[PDB]
């Protein structure tokens, strides 16, 4: 087979990339390893940047998300005794963020492409990237037990951090950047009413405690733990009782509980990869980057990314300026590390290291208090939560 | 002897105390372990927030400096090629800061002391403090070889950080928030025009460089160095050519070079104690915090300690409120711990540490990048710059 854009994976970046690439008559081939069914079974992110929120329009795949999508105006950081909400539509200028979840984005995204008719192959195995600078390169995978060819103009990376691209590029063309955190986040789903109207990230001395939402009847928590722990050791009750003796007590006492839907560990990294392409292979989403949970920047980064790289691929394509592809990487970059530094930021200020003499620990504490307390420090968060504006 | 307020140190905290007890009817007696020539010798700082340049004039010692100090109105940030310019007027809301030499400050106040007939001992050894619970605590100490003491109500420890002051304090008591910088700054003085009408903090990768001046034809200059370096290995050629690889080029060929007036190596710490007093015993200046001197901070905080004392001890003596001065430390922490905040955010973004993998150099790139393009990062800068509101 042969198309024009081959897509390695079929996550919100793929997905994403996918459905505005064929809307505007450019053919593209999605590969996923897994199942549909598996794909959907990620729980993960929930929160929207309205430049993701407008790009998901002009996919044309809103109508659900304008419906159940929440639009939060301020968010709430607890420390110390006292909660100070930030409010984000009055320091940003006007601007929201929308929760609506990974899942639901994806969801949507499949049934957009499922009745486009466009090509989408999945469980394709042992996927292997060749000729990448070369004019003519090529993609081979196995469906069933047969090796079969698919030969494209560019490639789009969208297979996340252990996907194949980042793999196929010469080790020696790229600089890595990394960071690992000695922690992880434990998120539990639960079908019950949500604590707050608008988020609470808590800073707490046994550790970071996180109050979400994915609906009026359904509620995302979390709670900062060590990488030694495994969420077998956490059951339900365990969860509930130390999310509580984190959270402020007028929090912790309108609490509903329940049963979780979903539990899970996930690690906090950073990682940035330089440059984000090779030949005719361009990187998206957490292939080429990650940012600890703390900014919500990940999906945010991949939607921003994969408009770069349709919006450049528009223009070679039909506008016949193939050279503009080349400043896919400078542009990305910009936008990555800022929201890098931000993440970081978040995640330093709201977390509980260990270690930390008691100098550092009286810094942290001094950081929320002039952030939350000085109006330019308000809208330095404001700005940035809600997202820097697309370059 | 016996007096009302007995004052240790003839730094500019003792000294500015000292004249404003003495111009409200409060009689304080300052004693020095060296001699007038000796304080005089002292270069050190050169930036005063707008609060002291009032508290100056409400010490009515501002004659000489309305006339020779400069009026600034924005500094500059030198990174990664460009030069960024913060406008701390407008940013600040109309605040400014003032370039005038703490020599300067200290010789005016000492000044106006002489002529106030107010007592100064200089020269006087073995101090030592007594009885710093009762009513009635005592200062001992030696003049030429004769044992005198002083009676007095309270004690105000201005001795800087290697005074008798707080040593006097059972450790116990005092709890220590401590940090050490693995670099100093090398300073040096030169009677020669300085390169630039504003102060340029450059951050390049041979370490942080530092332009500033005394006055249109007095310089000051430094440069970031190891702590293992010893002020004579650096000759007026070596600091000249160090410093100009550290400038941005046009910059450094309008540099007017010249012989040194004083050079010397000055290490950097972070340094608070909490709290602030005992008994009748309350520190002020240095005898209680050191901060690193990029954010300029050091007499800066000495003069807001001293305003805070000063007025505690105006009621507590002539409206008889003597409860007051157990409010002292709380009201000081607040500014002091905002002030070390900056001070240490300003030397992790301007200087070059060891081990510091690519991740980190990345960061703190953005950091200056974010900071420096933002509205709200330069205002957050301009106003804890100017200095933040006394309370
Ligand atoms: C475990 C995990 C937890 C996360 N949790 C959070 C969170 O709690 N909150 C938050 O804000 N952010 C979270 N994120 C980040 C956010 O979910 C990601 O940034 C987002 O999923 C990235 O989108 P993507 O399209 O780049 O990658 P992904 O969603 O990872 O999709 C990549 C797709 O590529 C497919 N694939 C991989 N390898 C191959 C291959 N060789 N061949 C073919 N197909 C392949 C994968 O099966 C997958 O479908 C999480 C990410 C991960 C990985
Ligand atoms: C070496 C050094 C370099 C500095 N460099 C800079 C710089 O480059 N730029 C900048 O912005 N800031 C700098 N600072 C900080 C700034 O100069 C200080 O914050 C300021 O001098 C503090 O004022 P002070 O009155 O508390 O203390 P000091 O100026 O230290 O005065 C304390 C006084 O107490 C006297 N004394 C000490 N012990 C006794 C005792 N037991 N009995 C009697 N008298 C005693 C001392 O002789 C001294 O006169 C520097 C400080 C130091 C110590
Ligand atoms: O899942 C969420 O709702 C969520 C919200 C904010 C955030 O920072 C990280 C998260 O995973
Ligand atoms: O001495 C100065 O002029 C001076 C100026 C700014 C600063 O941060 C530190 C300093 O010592």
């Amino acid at each position: 087979m042969k198309t024009q854009v081959a897509i390695i994976g079929a996550g919100p970046s793929g997905l994403l990339l996918g459905q505005l690439l064929h809307k505007a008559g450019i053919d593209n081939v999605i590969l996923e390893r897994q199942t549909p069914d598996y794909v959907l079974g990620r729980i993960r992110a929930g929160v929207l940047e309205q430049g993701m929120v407008d790009l998901l329009r002009e996919a044309g795949v809103d109508r659900r998300m304008a419906r159940d999508g929440l639009v939060h105006e301020g968010v709430e950081i607890a420390f110390a005794g006292q909660r100070r909400r930030i409010d984000l539509k009055r320091l940003s200028g006007g601007k929201t963020v929308t929760v609506y979840g990974q899942t639901e984005v994806t969801r949507d995204l499949m049934e957009a492409r499922e009745a486009s008719g466009a090509t989408t192959v999945y469980q394709a195995a042992e996927v292997r990237l060749h000729d990448l600078q070369g004019e003519r390169p090529y993609v081979t995978f196995e469906r069933d037990g047969e090796r079969l060819r698919l030969d494209c103009d560019y490639i789009a990376g969208c297979d996340g951090f252990h996907g194949i691209s980042r793999q196929s590029i010469p080790a020696e063309r790229l600089k890595v950047f990394e960071r690992v955190y000695p922690f992880g986040w434990l998120g539990l789903l639960a079908d019950t009413p949500p604590v707050s109207h608008e988020l609470i990230y808590a800073n707490h001395p046994r550790g970071f405690a996180l109050c979400s939402q994915r609906s009026a009847t359904r509620s995302r928590y979390y709670v900062q733990v060590p990488l030694t722990e495994k969420v077998e050791d956490w059951s339900d009750e365990r969860f509930w009782t130390e999310l509580k003796a984190r959270l402020p007590a007028e929090v912790a006492e309108k609490l509903v509980t329940g049963p979780s839907l979903e539990k899970s560990i996930a690690p906090l990294r950073s990682f940035v990869v330089e440059p984000m392409q090779h030949g005719r292979l361009f990187l998206a989403g957490d292939a080429a980057h990650i940012v600890p949970p703390t900014g919500a920047k990940g999906l945010n980064l991949a939607a921003s990314d994969v408009s770069t790289l349709y919006r450049l691929l528009l223009k070679a394509y039909r506008e016949g300026r193939g050279e503009l592809l080349e400043r896919y990487s400078a542009i990305c970059l910009r936008r990555i590390w800022k929201a890098e530094r931000f993440s970081w930021w978040m995640t330093s200020v709201l977390h509980r290291f260990p270690d930390t003499d008691a100098f550092s620990q009286r810094i942290q504490q001094t950081e929320l208090e002039y952030y939350l307390g000085s109006e330019a420090g308000l809208a330095t968060i404001a700005e940035n939560y809600v997202g820097l504006p697309y370059e």
